[PDB]
């Protein structure tokens, strides 16, 4: 039922639970302590504001509203409760206020630290990390940030079932509703105070399917949120470390060699 829990150290991940990283790789997810001094306020503010007009709200948070009017970053899902902002690095440079930019950067830093820690533990040669991940390990992949608002007034599922497409996702949640497919059933992934949820995506699963401990990409969904006042709607925000939009990645062989190449576009294609 319950997830492994770790804290990020300078050297990697210190797991406080017995299953350690081995169990977390099988689970496709684990709990990660929010680092000391990390400020979640910008993300919570964005999730309460991004879908409202700039004129409708206080002046102090004007930079957090009006994302419906930007081009290519706001998405209203027609058959689900979620509406969201999905934005890459250059978009955040142009459209996020500095404190929000800093928090997203800190979350991507954590996600890259997780990626490096798992590559270390699986025995991937240090000199091939950049090649194998298309530079995502060094912060030169596509680094997506998502802010999700679950509109509980919609009589729909919260979020479609899916696997994340990239390597590592660092997710902030405060409410139940997230579920993971284990066996032929959905299992709840509930929030734990003082923790992020971390999950792995399809690119990490593709990279490692031949290793002694393959990384599983978590198949997950969000169940329909029960109706409640909008100011108390379920929200989440997350940073995703993905391969770059073009180029080859490389599957890792049993002896640590970066072996066969895999096309990022054929991968995204066969994904969806
Ligand atoms: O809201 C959640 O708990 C899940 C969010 C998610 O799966 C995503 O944004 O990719
Ligand atoms: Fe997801």
């Amino acid at each position: 039922l319950r997830l492994q829990k770790a804290r990020a150290t300078e050297e990697g991940l210190a797991f406080e639970t017995p299953g350690g990283l081995t169990r977390a790789l099988r689970d496709g997810c684990f709990l990660l302590a929010v680092p000391p001094g990390f400020d979640t306020t910008p993300g919570v503010t964005l999730c309460r504001e991004f879908f409202r007009p700039v004129e409708q709200g206080g002046e102090s948070t004007r930079a957090y509203r009006g994302f419906r009017d930007l081009d290519g970053v706001y998405f209203d899902r027609e058959h689900f409760q979620t509406e969201h902002v999905l934005i890459d690095g250059p978009g955040r440079e142009r459209h996020f206020p500095p404190e929000l930019r800093r928090m997203a950067e800190h979350m991507h830093e954590l996600a890259r630290h997780v990626l490096r820690t798992v590559l270390t533990e699986l025995g991937v040669a240090r000199e091939l990390w950049s090649e194998v991940t298309g530079g995502a390990v060094d912060g030169r992949g596509t680094e997506w940030f998502a802010a999700n608002h679950y509109r509980s007034e919609r009589d729909r599922l919260g979020c479609a079932p899916h696997k994340d497409t990239g390597f590592v996702t660092v997710l902030y949640i405060e409410e139940g509703g997230l579920e993971a497919a284990t066996g032929g059933s959905w299992t709840p992934v509930d929030p734990v105070p003082g923790c992020f949820v971390v999950n792995f995506g399809g690119a990490f699963e593709l990279l490692t399917s031949g290793l002694d401990r393959p990384v599983r990409a978590l198949l997950h969904r969000v169940r329909q949120c029960a109706p409640r006042p909008e100011s108390a709607d379920r929200f989440s925000f997350a940073a995703f470390v993905n391969p770059p939009p073009t180029g080859d990645l490389y599957r890792v062989g049993a002896d640590g060699t970066a072996t066969v190449a895999r096309s990022t576009e054929d991968f995204l294609r066969d994904f969806n």
